[PDB]
């Protein structure tokens, strides 16, 4: 009953991918919440076992040279730590920025999500490329989950 | 018990940032629903309060001169009214248009969603950027949410 | 209780557009699972009427001539099929290629869903544009429901 977590911005050998997210939004704060969830170290931590509807939007956003091809891969990945020494990829969503070389900006916002089984005290994060691009204002970059059954 | 909503399109101090969709259907036409949930201005507005997923797409689309810079920033913003005098972002999602002056057309479908908590008769709604550029056919643009607990 | 699914890839006279996908993983193989649904030819079968949160997300990805336009409109749709004679379209969420000439590659992951009533033995199914170029890896590509009440 009403496990659930919404946090956010504050404004066997195989390693994750990307630089995880640790600076989410560690108080009780308003948009962010745990509810029979908590947070560790930038992790959600499962506390009940089942079904759960994981999802992560991540704003990529940056100002843009002779002879510099400056190609973006903006990755959004998430991953899952369970009794299993490797931490697993649950789900991944790419872009790339505009090739154009009259690009002054980009602004790629990235949201996925999806059902994963998961057991108590698995541990789920969120990993990015390019994590100097991700503008963490609370409203445009957010982790959550909730239970579905 | 079936606390729910899907909408659609028909085919202090601060201000709200963009423009409110507010044509969203009102009636009971088929993928539109509403379930303990009302419409009222294009405003969702809660009967139960809980914790609510809440979503949207909205549809960007557009046909694309010397001398004319033409980038677009495409957000959709989510927002909440409650017992406060301002509307408080929730949620929000940016694009901007590819750069090249050879883009003859965009498509630019903005999805994102996330778990809030809601009072009794709060009420939400979307604002989008450049409104002029939004598709309203009811399978690419619509506005939902419904209870997680 | 529990009626979900998450299934991924393996690494009156209308027609309904694009292609279907029909290769998402039909064994319960660790990303994907079925609860109270089933899979047949590439469709989730319904078992128990209500409503649902049906999302997809599905991968374009590929690599990048002279007098030659290259444009891409890149497509998902989500369709049902009920006791009805033609399938009916749900959810559509599109994007365009750069159109750079500079492009060399481009990662396009689209994602949408939204709630929807389902019948007893609807068939839901995802179909895309350019099927060529979707990424079947099992963390990018997938399609899932479940029961919101
Ligand atoms: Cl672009
Ligand atoms: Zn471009």
């Amino acid at each position: 009953q009403r496990v659930a977590a919404h946090i956010t911005g504050t404004r066997k050998n195989e390693k994750a991918l990307g630089r995880k997210i640790n600076s989410w939004e560690s108080s009780r704060s308003g948009h962010s919440f745990l509810s029979n969830l908590h947070l560790r170290n930038g992790e959600l931590v499962i506390h009940e076992k089942g079904f759960y509807y994981i999802y992560s939007q991540t704003y990529f956003r940056f100002q843009e040279k002779e002879n510099t091809k400056n190609d973006k891969q903006m990755v959004q990945y998430i991953y899952k730590y369970t009794s299993y020494p490797a931490p697993i990829l649950l789900m991944k969503s790419a872009r790339n920025s505009c090739w154009s070389k009259d690009a002054e900006y980009g602004l790629y916002s990235i949201y996925q999500g999806g059902i994963f089984e998961l057991k108590e005290n698995d541990r789920i994060f969120v990993s990015v490329t390019n994590e100097h691009l991700i503008d963490m204002d609370h409203e445009a970059s957010f982790f959550g989950a909730f239970l579905v059954g």
